[PDB]
């Protein structure tokens, strides 16, 4: 155990009162209101998000880094961190790896989840930076670039990826590059993506019968004038292109300003595209703050779609979630655990929408009424739910607050050493 | 007929012709030296067509008000005989695109004003997002992908009836733009909606000629403003992939989200043959609709470079269907159009003479900045001698506008045609 | 007199009084237990107020169409009769903002309707942006920033007999919001225009009450397409400094780039006295002029949220003015200007729960994490109850929607008016 | 001379007869138009650009940075860069310096500045990253933080630039920091800017009498929620109320999308607050690309408001303007040369306009030969001028070409280590 059950109970029993009060308050309300608040906390205590093992470090920008103490010196450090976002909120069971930055015995990996209770959600590959020894440098692209011997060695580094999977349990594996343009002219468009295209096949080709194949778009960076794999139109066509394995993946920061993404997610799901979510928020760009801190309505929004997926009977749709987030000025261990919980503070209010009159509302054109059904739902003060859905489940009510009580930060700051160099 | 004496022509022209002779030599030498035969670019010049809009020789307007000018068009007749200014003038619009119910008349006699006049017949637009006097049932919430059974069938029945016009008049394309959408979160269901959109078009497609085509056209907003069925260029090539190959998309400069990489939705649609045409004006803010290039002229030579790419390359099949699709509230609507139809004229001139074999060369080789200087230096090439000699070849004039405004062609029509009032626009 | 039957609300609330009670009291429960008292926060929630906009009680449209609804308005009396349902079932909205020319009639006759309905009247609004009947000069080019002397001046005049018509009335401001600008580079000179457009507000500040307020409005782009004289809160500063203590800016939500910080520029505005007003509406893509809220309820709560730290850090003599600008293309336009109201006392409410003592503590300490979360457990706390029964102790219904659409109202006046 | 004279007067002989026939023709179009080339051409060589000291190196992104040979490490391999764009271009005569990446001896740096033939332009704080051995970080702001030591630290570090910049010819600071919020709540937007305007008043008063004081504002990034210097409103405020000596810089890439910037440049100039222009291109944030290699006229735009104030000679405009750009993909000397270029050809251009003409259509309210006006000057290609100017100067007719014909790049590269063959 991470943090001391002795805290977890001890923060536990200071606020069960409260608690108490709060849920039996709002189950009574529901209840007018037709909803049964058990079967909603029922579900709520088995939604999970899968956590990135590279946000439980400080995260910086081109300007500056800025770490705190007790960074994780490496992968083992990181799912030892991940593991206390688990144990307090119980929402991110499963952890996402990125490669090379965790390359590690598969074995120990695998040993080192178990341990802790930890399972691993879809691989991510990296051809987007330079790592040592590589023949061909990623400079002017990788899988798209001009030069074949470069895109061969982006391809062998997927599959790697996928053997690195195949043996901790992962089953599919996310590709996002950085090709693309800074100068009109500097890349001919089309051919680009037909080298896209070419390489992405190979990798699928490497995909076991069982596993799925994520390509996520992004409208630009490190591109600043095109991006291959710019939006969800051209997202669409690879995942379309290459078969029933590869779908699209949607990360809330990576589109254009005012795009309306919730659309983007019930397009793809009718297309039957929708292959998962990096969540986060931002306000300027792909600012990769904590999800919901910006605008939690959209987050609410996109899950509606998601919730309204499941209403329409919608088969086999099982999207992949995850949280794709950058810490630059908070614990990051602090912001995970808070943004796991407005992701799942959104998929509750979203599970109160009542379907049968917006269905209504619909079909009459009542607008206002439509629009009014969403917000009753989404105005619902659902932290209750959340908090007894920890408890129940070996959870802190007050995950930040234990966090806090157990002095986790300060003790991990004291057996890590910071990087001098 | 000859809406502008050609004694003013001529006169307008010789005035400038020593200037012109000048100015054209000039850069004749120099793209010699470039290794380019300035005939060879002004030939091409010279055949380069983009369909005018109808209505788009009335004075526009916005929600808030509309300022009409002096011989306001009374209708399509009159909006043709405007329009046959912009091609005598230009030669560069000798295709004009009709718009239903706004320019709804007999066939008959719009073919034969056209022919008198030397116009042709561009792409059929269809109108579902406004109601008309008598119409039974009202398109406030929409028109294809409305949830109103008959109000669908509506709206398929006015597309239909668009097709029928146009062969009448020799069109060979309805072009499908609509305002469904919803302003609010909930007010639909998204999905129900396309399915909707899908099925309804799915109608009308079985209603072309096997010559025809089918243009649906994405808007990122307005009128609605939380949500639109055809929001972009994605869900515009879902409805062309899934309609059939008489279906293309449309793609409007304007009707993008800031910042979008519009040449390349462009390049993304001619690769999997679903680039119907364009809708040209140029914007900075939104759905602007102004003069194509006057705020942003790179974009526009970008856009181009990537048709020249495709029209180089031998892309067969590759016949998309230009068009000027603007508003003028503060000028004179000819004049403006003149300019415009110049301006893509220019920006396809330009994009001629970027050196293919030296750009393929650095981006072969990832010399950016060679790769971008490769085009700067077709930009940077001040095109007007061969967009003026091409008209003056061609019976147009060296200075469109210049001609235009000594011929008192406003001042004519402003006596004959009947005097507008300004007023508000729809916001109340 | 009341345009909803005092039955058919009391009928309405005893309907929903029992649910009412149960949820005010557990709110109640729960705001106690976080030293907060809920009786505090209803009592100031009653007394927050928000004008309503003439022109927004009919159906609008778009340069594409108008499709109007039943009962259309016919003028600004219908209009007030419209309004006055507004504030009888919210009560939120005692005042009304008039637009002339467009509600141009006997000012004698809109006061003495205005009492009888038990409506007042907010900021008097020009328009030069259009043309009227008769008009000498036409907008087309501008106004107040007209290159032409004689337009200028005419702009000027009829800014001052908007003012006439407000002293009438009650009114005690003039806001000025103006489509002057370009559509191409080059069209106009940016400065000139703008050392035109000043020398013209002076002139109207020159003839403006000294009980009255000048407010003046930025807004990005649309009509012009390239250009705006007023194109931002920079030059509206600008614009109000140089004029003088009486005039200030207006801020309408809407008339913003993309992604600007909104809430900020309140406070530069509050920090250097130059808050006016606001204009209350939502959006996503442009001036959308959408149900305020509608679309991003936290901004609007962020905006309100440095409305109620400007009191708590001390500022004085800050009286903003606030008003809804709506436009109603696809829902009874009553309806959602019941909603809206509603939606800015929601965020007014929610904003006073803030701990303000806690938030400064975790802003001095720089823990962003607990500072936004404090922001958070403000915003999360649903607070209808306290919005309903606020409306219940003065007068107004529960459930405004519900009552209105239990009244009959749109049926009846779609049978008084045309069609 | 970092380049062979041999080299650039047979590379200069090479495009002579092309420049001569070029040069002529242009000097006949503008003749026939009334305007007298020399006229232009004169200006033209004497139109100057700083160039940053951090823009010769390759730049990066977030994710990565893929040097190139020969990169400059330390000032003195910078100013050697620099001063081949000064001497190609004969446009960049001086060098605007960054502490503390430039930090080196005063007057070793001066007397390397003298023997390149380069000037110093404005000094560049920065307190947007932390230096080893820093008493306070400036993770949470610099100069509106909260600690009132870490205010006092930042301008101390802001007085040592003044100082630095007194002994090597420099006439002004320039200040852009990073400071301002990912959260909603977490700084108090009028409590920061109060510090910050408290402590820029400290180093306001730090100023020689013939200094001056530029702020740079700046949307976002590093801040993803709000930023204190976000816009030219507020820089507006700043400098009006440091006072006369205190005047705002904008850059054109830190603007909110479809904003007006030639509008702000204009606005500025009329209240004469306008220090400087920062120039660079973008298409989707603070990109930092080439000048005008993404909006040629949105550039010439800018440069038509500057022209017509240049042409009167408004109170209180003398702007001190640099480039700022990250080459992240191209030889950042040769980017930097041709962005130079860019700049001079949007003046020359500007330089072209019919005020006159202009005038009268605006004037008229003929909109569309307003606009038609200001096209002729821009439509008119002017390298044939920026060439001579170039030629008659000591520069290069091609620059790039020399560059390149010249083999420096090649040269550098050899002698200076890159971090691995
Ligand atoms: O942190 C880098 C990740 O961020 C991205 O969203 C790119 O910005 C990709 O998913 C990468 O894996
Ligand atoms: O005039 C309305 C036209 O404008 C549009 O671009 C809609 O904005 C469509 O093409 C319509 O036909
Ligand atoms: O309805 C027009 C109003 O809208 C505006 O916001 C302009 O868009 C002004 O405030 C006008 O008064
Ligand atoms: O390289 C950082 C420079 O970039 C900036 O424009 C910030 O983006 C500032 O001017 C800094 O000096
Ligand atoms: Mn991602
Ligand atoms: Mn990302
Ligand atoms: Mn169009
Ligand atoms: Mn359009
Ligand atoms: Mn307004
Ligand atoms: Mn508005
Ligand atoms: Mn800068
Ligand atoms: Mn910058």
């Amino acid at each position: 155990f991470r943090i001391a059950q002795d805290v977890v109970a001890r923060e536990n029993d200071r606020r069960a009162s409260a608690l108490k009060e709060d849920y039996e308050a709002l189950g009574a309300n529901l209840a007018r209101r037709g909803v049964d608040i058990e079967a909603v906390t029922a579900k709520v205590e088995k939604f999970f998000v899968a956590v990135p093992s590279w946000g439980v470090g400080t995260g910086g920008t081109r300007f500056a880094r800025f770490p705190g103490t007790g960074e994780p010196r490496g992968i083992f450090d990181k799912l030892d961190d991940c593991a206390v976002i688990q144990q307090l909120t119980r929402a991110t069971p499963n952890v996402s790896l990125h490669i090379p930055w965790d390359k590690a015995d598969p074995k120990e990996l695998k040993a080192r989840g178990d341990a802790l209770g930890l399972g691993f959600d879809a691989m991510n590959s990296n051809t987007f930076s330079d790592a040592p020894g590589q023949a061909h440098s990623y400079k002017y692209g990788s899988l798209s670039h001009t030069n074949a011997a470069t895109r061969a060695q982006a391809v062998e580094h997927n599959l790697e990826c996928i053997e690195i999977g195949k043996a901790i349990g992962s089953k599919a594996l996310t590709v996002w590059i950085g090709d693309g343009s800074n100068f009109p002219g500097q890349s001919n468009f089309t051919r680009a993506f037909e080298r896209y295209l070419s390489a992405m096949a190979e990798i699928y080709k490497g995909l076991p019968d069982d596993w799925k194949l994520f390509s996520e778009h992004k409208m630009y960076e490190p591109a600043f004038y095109s991006t291959v794999v710019q939006d969800w139109g051209t997202n669409y066509l690879i995942a379309q292109t290459l078969g029933p394995k590869a779908q699209c993946l949607v990360d809330l920061g990576h589109h254009a300003p005012n795009t309306n993404i919730e659309m983007i997610v019930a397009r793809l799901i009718q297309f039957g595209k929708l292959g998962g979510f990096h969540f986060n928020d931002s306000k300027y760009g792909d600012d990769d703050l904590d999800a919901g801190a910006i605008e939690p309505y959209r987050l609410f929004l996109v899950f509606n779609e998601l919730v309204d997926a499941e209403a329409r009977g919608v088969k086999g749709f099982h999207p992949a979630h995850m949280i794709n987030q950058s810490h630059n000025v908070t614990d990051p261990i602090e912001s995970l655990i808070n943004s796991a919980n407005e992701i799942r503070r959104a998929y509750a209010q979203a599970l109160l929408v009542d379907r049968a009159a917006l269905s209504g509302y619909q079909e009459d054109n009542d607008a206002l009424m439509a629009t009014e059904t969403l917000k009753r739902a989404y105005r619902t003060d659902v932290e209750p739910i959340l908090a007894e859905a920890r408890r129940r489940t070996g959870g802190a009510v007050d995950p930040v607050a234990t966090y806090r009580a157990s002095g986790y930060r300060a003790r991990v700051a004291a057996e890590r050493p910071a990087s001098v160099a």
